């Protein structure tokens, strides 16, 4: 049944670094042969491609590091995902998944299987075990994995109820070593929930998936790319303001990269993560000094980065894009932001991928600053080269701020600033907003770390060994804010609440003209107004639209994890405990912007909740609609009756 | 009388940038002739030297910038000070002062006159008008001086009670321009009181005054140099911790100076203060690029700095000093810290001035980073080259931290860490300490800015024009702390209270081993204990021993300014309103260390309160006695019964 399919899906993720020792899994893997049948998949091309990869010494063996930002790794993972996705029936998909689990590389199998599960018509609504639990090596410092393995080695017969079911109290990166100050925001950048958010966003909309083939173009994906990255940057800026940090550092490709990253994580094969030192020179000569290369295109990541940056600048200035036809494509269309997002991201929907390329891929390779692989099968990728650990690197935020500057330039040059009438909602007036005291504190979070040790077959079958990891994760006391609206008739409005800063780290007031980009979508719902006075009450545990529209969320929770506050993986999901940025004992001061507008339903492609169905969104206004473009008159945003600015102090206790 | 002499002394300081238009002053200057008499001064050599300077085109004319860190400026100022000081009777001193006022350069006259007044036997107890009022061009941005001159130009007959007695609301450096972040602590570094403190300290113990000739060796001057600069650095560090800043930046002479200084002040001759840009190269070539020099020793300030730093390193490592005899002088004596202070400072008491030189002079010249003077009479000095504006430059604090590192090295290598017995005070026990809530806030301070404009003779005589400047200066609510001591007999003890940080800017606990240098002397008094329980009550308005022992203070206040909270100028004087570092709304957390010890009277050379008389001090223990040397066991300082650590939160309101 659906419950049994869910349980089997979860079973498939146990002890990924080891072969599946379940009897059914072993039998299925040893007896099944995808190429032998070759008829149960909707397409024979996908199976033929995967067979070509698998047989003729062009496949990533078990035990090798997998990176989705390496070309051949990506090609093989795509082939496996297509094999999983084009299974005519779920039974064939399960047999293929079991075989791949037992035979295909661990990281490659995990990525292909996850993308298939979120994207398959049948298994879209399947919950997935938290990634930080499945593959913990990417989420905890090696001082935690090594301690878990200490307990595992010591747990043998003697000393019962000792070295078992033990809680490892992990610290964040800067506890032991005095790492670079930017890594002081380690409890946020290295939070398992935030990295899970980024990883699940990339699972939902992979940078290599084509919107024509996989229906991701009905979700725009360019506006998604832009809005998701801008919201991540804005939430990071809010956290930095909380901790007294300033705006994210600006960096030049031609100046030594002033920031260094010292990861504390380790690969399951005993290989430590690459380290980027302070003031690292990013030039071909310096970042390939003392290396072989010769036929590695990533060795020249600097020249490719400069080329793609130049091309993006040119297309944004002109507003005219080059296509394979070499013709003139208008970028001023209604969906010009979408075209720009596809162009910059590098997804198969890019106007000309050969010309604009994957700027982010080469930027991550260069800023990761690790040795170029001697061979395909001997690769040493950095944090920036994985989705699960990208947010841990400050260079991640600096790189994507450099990217979003391009979108800001496009909007500034080609978008007309909103006037009073465009934002006006005649007959609606937000009288005042009351928000309960916003308090943020730290609490311990317990996660099943047992997947980081090597279990014996009996232990595997019975899960006898248990080892937890406890981590201080920011949490907030539940709050409920009220919105009072005085309408003129029974209209159907859309309410959009934003969270942004009012004062910078130096206490200076930030004008909306230089502050529109720092606003974080706090809630985005639809309310049916009535003539006269209305009161809108919203709880903290009812907000599912943080920095992202998730309208069909919680119906998947009520089914999969609804058989509380359990890692969803449904849509993207920002941690409910990280919604409010850390405050101060005195209370760092932010402001909430409340907006109300008439309903504009989105062009939903289909009713079924699914990636690419278009059912995600609330309204058809541009994402972050009031602040999606530069603001030329702050007093205009203050004077709108259907708007309201309200100031709150978030209090940190601990 | 004494009151009339005080009033005449104050009159001498009115409108320094202009000739004295008082009738008596003009008559005295025009009729008097110091060389004509040549007998009223105790020495004919001083008058002959000043005459040689004054006549034969080797004197600094009126209207030229004066810098005490220029060799020939310093020589001329010394000659004038010696002329003022060796006046056999006060009447001759007054006639000479009037003549110099009307004829000698303004800055040179002001410096020589002030040093003479603080150092003369007769006029030691004379109060002096606040320096920030006498010569405001060194204490306020030019946007204030130009506005005062606007009012002065507009104030002519018409528009009465308008453009007169006007209050100019001045802002600190970073209000208009987005200057380098280190200048964010502008309300402290640019506070008139703090700069007055430094200027008056340098008036009291000039770097060129000989302790043999002027009795400054009975005040050690080396321990004074060290302790004053260390306490200034520690108070600055406390302020930085308050504002979230860290430890003072360390800089290498061989790396570009990463910090830049943009002063907003202007010279009275319309010349703007030199600016040091970010990442300034300090090498001979770079900081003399495009300049003439050729016979300016300060052009090679870098080589001299390196030489003197090398010599200081060598003497501290060896502990053996080179003298004109070229012999071996023990630096391990009881007064070895004094010898080291004289050696580093460069005062005439230096063991061999030719060999160790004035490291601070050349360091200030190099870090000031201004054009080398084309001529003696055309000089463009920086903030670091004046005593009144040194503390405004972050390079000041970085330079003197680099200096005090030398003393730290000397103490670490050659001083034995205190044990339990050395610090023990048997029979004394500090039970607990109660300190009232420490609250710091901002208030407006009004200073007479009228000395920055050019008045007509009638206006000069009647002081018709009045223009004030209002500035937000940190102030604290009055507090009273209690110290409970349980003694065994009626002993006579010395109480030493220190203020230092407990947590750094990142919330980490600072161990005493790395925290002994950050403790600021809060109070240092003597109490006559009694057998059994004692309670010591001390008010905030009774503390005169902040970062400096001033035992004979307030008897000069009760006479000169006692005919409240008026700028003293007596001894050094840390502003009473800046005693408590700025807190936070949540409350930045510091700690008070309370120490009690048996009385060790200082070797007072004379009873009369005076510079060089030795009457300044309380006890004969080394300055900052508990923390004058590195701490090898913090638990030792915690375990001493006669000690006590108490934690306080200082609350910022505003």
């Amino acid at each position: 049944n659906y419950s049994q399919q869910q349980r089997d899906v979860w079973r498939l993720f146990k002890y990924i670094n080891q072969p599946s020792y379940y009897k059914d899994h072993v039998e299925i893997a040893h007896s099944y042969y995808f190429y032998d049948h070759a008829s149960n998949y909707a397409k024979h091309e996908v199976v033929e491609e995967f067979y070509r990869y698998f047989k003729y010494d062009t496949f990533l063996q078990r035990g090798e590091i997998f990176s989705v930002f390496h070309g051949e790794h990506l090609k093989q993972a795509i082939a496996l995902f297509k094999l999983f996705y084009y299974a005519n029936d779920f039974d064939t998909f399960y047999k293929t998944a079991v075989w791949a689990r037992q035979h295909v590389n661990e990281g490659m199998f995990l990525y292909a299987f996850s993308v298939a599960l979120i994207h398959r018509p049948d298994t879209y609504y399947f919950s997935l075990p938290p990634i930080y639990e499945i593959y913990p090596h990417y989420f905890y410092n090696y001082e935690v994995i090594q301690k878990a393995q200490h307990y595992k080695q010591m747990y043998y017969g003697q000393d019962g109820a000792h070295y078992n079911d033990r809680t490892i109290y992990a610290n964040y990166s800067g506890y032991y070593v005095n790492v670079y100050p930017e890594q002081a925001l380690a409890y946020f950048t290295e939070d398992v929930g935030v990295n899970s958010f980024y990883y699940y966003y990339n699972l939902y909309y992979p940078y290599w998936m084509s919107g024509e083939e996989f229906n991701l173009k009905y979700d725009n994906r360019g506006e998604i790319f832009y809005y998701m990255y801008q919201q991540i940057l804005a939430r990071y800026y809010l956290e930095r303001l909380s901790h007294g940090f300033g705006e994210i550092d600006h960096f030049d490709w031609e100046v030594p990269f002033e920031s260094g990253y010292y990861p504390s994580m380790c690969y399951p094969n005993g290989l430590y993560f690459p380290t980027r030192h302070a003031y690292a020179h990013l030039y071909e000569y310096f970042y390939n000094y003392g290396q072989h290369y010769g036929f590695n295109k990533y060795a020249h990541s600097y020249t490719h980065i400069s080329d793609y940056e130049r091309r993006i600048h040119d297309v944004i200035d002109s507003g005219y894009v080059h296509t394979h036809s070499g013709q003139k494509v208008d970028l001023f269309s209604h969906e010009g932001l979408d075209i720009l997002g596809n162009l910059i991201e590098g997804n198969p929907e890019s106007p000309y991928y050969h010309y604009y390329g994957a700027y982010q891929v080469f930027a991550r390779h260069l800023l990761g600053y690790s040795h170029q692989p001697l061979t395909f099968h001997k690769l040493h990728p950095s944090a920036l080269e994985h989705f699960e650990t990208s947010m841990r690197d400050p260079a991640f935020y600096q790189l994507y701020k450099k990217l979003l500057g391009f979108f800001f330039r496009y909007k500034s040059q080609h978008y007309h600033y909103y006037d009073e009438h465009d934002l006006a909602y005649h007959g609606v007036h937000v009288k005042h907003v009351e928000v309960d005291p916003l308090v943020t504190y730290f609490d311990y979070f317990y996660a099943d770390l047992s997947n980081a040790v090597y279990v014996t077959p009996e232990e595997f079958v019975h899960d006898s060994f248990k080892v937890h990891v406890a981590q201080e994760r920011l949490n907030h006391k539940p709050f409920t804010y009220k919105i009072y609206i005085d309408s003129d008739k029974d209209t159907e409005a859309v309410v959009k609440v934003f969270l942004g800063p009012k004062y910078d780290e130096y206490g200076r007031y930030i004008n909306l003209t230089e502050n529109w980009m720092n606003f974080v979508q706090f809630d985005h719902f639809v309310y049916k107004l009535k003539s006269g006075e209305n009161v809108i009450s919203r709880n903290s545990h009812e907000i599912y639209n943080y920095i992202h529209d998730r309208t069909s969320y919680y119906e998947l929770y009520q089914k999969a994890f609804g058989v509380q506050f359990h890692d969803n993986q449904f849509f993207f999901g920002f941690p409910q405990r990280y919604m409010l940025p850390r405050g101060s004992p005195e209370g760092m001061t932010y402001q909430f912007y409340v907006f109300v507008t008439k309903y504009h339903p989105y062009k939903a492609h289909a009713s079924v909740p699914m990636v690419g169905s278009g059912m995600h969104y609330v309204d058809a206004y541009p994402m972050g609609y009031p602040f999606d473009r530069p603001v030329y008159y702050e007093e205009l945003f203050y004077a709108l009756p259907n708007s309201y600015f309200q100031d709150v102090r978030i209090y940190y206790q601990g």
